[PDB]
């Protein structure tokens, strides 16, 4: 297990532009492409990602290539910002998967407002934290994937992903 092999869990393959969780245009391995609810404006954003005139269908091989981008993204974010970088330097590699999950599914500022948890996660007061990550709009609306990533936050085992 690790990253890439969690978020393929998490997120699927479609290689079909695909309505999230949330409502939003996306593809491949959870590539958001538009909050915007026009499909045209969906296919733009994969034309402008892809490289070519694609009408709303990608390779495997092209969903993997952005994926790679993406989580490669989600942890050079997280590293950009002040109020994330400490907490994620403070973690183990597999904790820092867990924290690279949350950033990849809500973004920066879907995550904001999860100050508390952070600082019960850089205190390492896991069963506390895992406690107060649940008390979420997160959580509320996706419960069986944030069971898993709060599941690793508290063990850091992959006992969540493991099996699947
Ligand atoms: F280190 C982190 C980071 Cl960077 C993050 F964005 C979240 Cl949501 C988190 F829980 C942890 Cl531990």
């Amino acid at each position: 297990m690790n990253i890439f092999e969690m978020l393929r869990i998490d997120e699927g393959l479609r290689l079909k532009i695909y309505k999230d969780t949330e409502g939003y245009y996306t593809i491949g391995i959870g590539h958001l492409l538009t909050k915007s609810p026009s499909l045209n404006a969906a296919k733009s954003e994969l034309d402008k990602a892809i490289g070519r005139n694609t009408n709303g269908v990608i390779t495997k091989d092209e969903a993997e290539k952005l994926f790679n981008q993406d989580v490669d993204a989600a942890v050079r974010g997280i590293l950009r910002n002040a109020k994330l970088k400490p907490v994620y330097d403070s973690l183990d590699a597999v904790r820092r998967a867990a924290a690279i999950n949350m950033v990849f599914q809500m973004g920066e500022t879907g995550v904001a407002g999860f100050t508390n948890s952070l600082r019960m996660l850089q205190q390492k007061r896991w069963d506390e934290a895992a406690v107060n990550l649940a008390k979420s709009r997160w959580y509320n609306q996706t419960p069986n994937r944030a069971k898993r990533v709060i599941t690793t936050f508290r063990t850091g085992t992959w006992d969540a992903y493991k099996n699947l």
